[PDB]
RNA sequence: AAAA
């Protein structure tokens, strides 16, 4: 045979370059096992064996399940396994202080099994393979495409197992020990790890930043997916406000795992990705409000989305919080009701206000009795919808601008009892009191101005949608200033 | 009514 002839001379990197190229003749494949279970005693041999592995996977029609029964001396149900289980590759960095030109980002393919632990790769310690096994509690095939010393590789063989999907492993890479109980162990040569791997175009995730097997299991394979999206109108606030939004989020029970580096590491993401500032905003322009409309549109759609790694949209729950209450009725507008997505209010801190992670549409549901809000209404057409739950009243310059209009009817929604003191709470009741009241009396032509928190507008606005014919007025400082895009243009349908 |  051709290979049995190179395999004779040693030649093991012809026979890796013969493998990296599909053209593989059938009669090559039993001298093409057989170097499997050669001793790794020089790195031609272990990558030569990676190469051969990892075209059996892709191209299984060199998958022989003869040749893995009778060569590699496995048994039926973990020779299926090899054959029909997918295989994941993760990337972990090793640097050898003795030769610092031999360090290099290596790759682990992992393939899990039922009931056997196992590698080819002579040199590793078959203990350390146990102690991976028993912190996940999966059996699994390991391979390595390097030979290297040392149990830097477990957090990395750890994460191809825990992980779901293969797309949150492409762009990152991982080293630790892992303890028998899940525990991250750290290990040497960090700084020199992380330029190893910033060369290959990734990032690395050290025990610095993972701490356990259930922390690394709320990344790659999470349950809800928490992202942040504020809205600020102070740039020098950017930064803090994230770590404060972080703070919030790790208040609730299933987000107490959340760390605001590990999502921009995970996922790609910077600073900016999840926040908008607009200092001074001209609510009379209409071409400067539509860029910021767009800005919005498009780091939310970044948000859902990521770089496609999430797969089900209902996986990801949207943190939010704006900072101009005008503005904001827009942003919910655009948002809608059907993405999972958490309000926050701020006072001194980020506050959770209305959760819709549970039923999407209950800031949505008429009551026959308002409990939360005081209506004082003559409908008729057109009508002036007033909102009055601030501190400021806007009911005397509402009333004024309904008479400019020459509107003849009035909607004065206001606080039942107190009054700009809202107490910190569920504050859906309150919105689908005011979304009850203005749906049940919506005319043909509708004016809306509101005195109210910014929390409150933003769920509004996702409750209403674009499909109410209703001017907005915007309090510019002391005067009320028609904001020129009406609440149902096409421009404001919700994309999510 | 510009994180009320």
């Amino acid at each position: 045979g051709h290979i049995k002839q190179l395999l004779k001379n040693k030649r093991f990197e012809v026979i890796k370059a013969l493998v990296e190229s599909k053209k593989i003749k059938q009669e090559w494949l039993e001298d093409l096992y057989s170097i499997l279970l050669k001793q790794d005693t020089d790195v031609e041999i272990t990558q030569a064996k990676y190469e051969i592995i990892k075209l059996l996977l892709t191209e299984k029609k060199y998958l022989n399940f003869e040749l893995l029964t009778k060569t590699l001396n496995l048994d039926q149900q973990t020779a299926i396994e090899i054959m029909r289980n997918p295989f994941k590759e993760v990337y972990f960095p090793t640097y050898n202080i003795e030769n610092p030109e031999e360090s290099r980002l290596n790759k682990a393919l992992i393939i899990p099994l039922s009931n056997q632990t196992f590698t080819l790769n002579t040199f590793v310690n078959s203990q350390d393979l146990e102690t991976i096994k028993e912190a996940t509690n999966k059996n699994f095939f390991v391979i390595f495409d390097n030979i290297f010393s040392g149990k830097s590789y477990q957090l990395a063989v750890a994460a191809g197992l825990i992980a779901k999907e293969k797309e949150i492993l492409d762009n990152v890479a991982f080293t630790g020990e892992v303890s028998s109980n899940g525990f991250i162990i750290p290990v040497n040569h960090l700084e020199e790890k992380k330029e190893i791997t910033e060369k290959a175009k990734k990032v690395l995730i050290t025990p610095e930043d993972i701490e356990n097997l259930e922390e690394l299991s709320f990344w790659l394979n999470p349950e809800h997916l928490p992202v942040i999206f504020i809205h600020i109108n102070k740039p020098e606030l950017a930064l803090q406000s994230l770590k404060q939004m972080e703070d919030a989020i790790k208040k609730d029970e299933r987000f107490k795992y959340f760390k605001l580096e590990n999502l921009k590491k995970f996922y790609r993401l910077e600073d900016q990705d999840m926040y908008l500032i607009t200092p001074s905003v001209d609510f009379s322009n209409r071409e400067e409000l539509i860029k910021i409309l767009n800005e919005f549109r498009e780091k939310v759609s970044k948000l859902l989305t990521l770089e496609g790694v999430i797969k089900d949209h209902n996986k990801v729950v949207l943190n939010i919080s704006a900072g101009i209450s005008t503005l904001a009725l827009y942003f919910g507008v655009i948002l809608g009701n059907r993405q999972a997505s958490i309000i926050y209010h701020y006072q001194k801190e980020y506050h959770k206000v209305i959760d819709l992670t549970d039923n999407p549409r209950k800031i949505k549901e008429k009551k026959s009795e308002f409990e939360k809000i005081s209506v004082n209404k003559n409908i008729q057409d057109p009508l002036m919808i007033i909102i009055y739950l601030a501190s400021h009243n806007p009911i005397e310059k509402g009333l004024e601008l309904k008479e400019k209009l020459r509107a003849k009817g009035e909607l004065i929604i206001q606080s039942k009892e107190h009054q700009g003191n809202l107490e910190i709470g569920d504050w859906s009741d309150i919105v689908s009191e005011i979304y009850t009241a203005i749906d049940d009396n919506k005319q043909k032509e509708n004016y809306m101005v509101f005195s109210a928190p910014v929390a409150i507008m933003l769920a509004l606005g996702m409750a209403l949608g674009y499909f109410l014919p209703i001017k907005v007025f915007h309090y510019n400082r002391d005067e009320y200033i028609e904001v020129p895009i009406k609440l149902n243009e096409e421009i404001l349908r919700s994309p999510f």
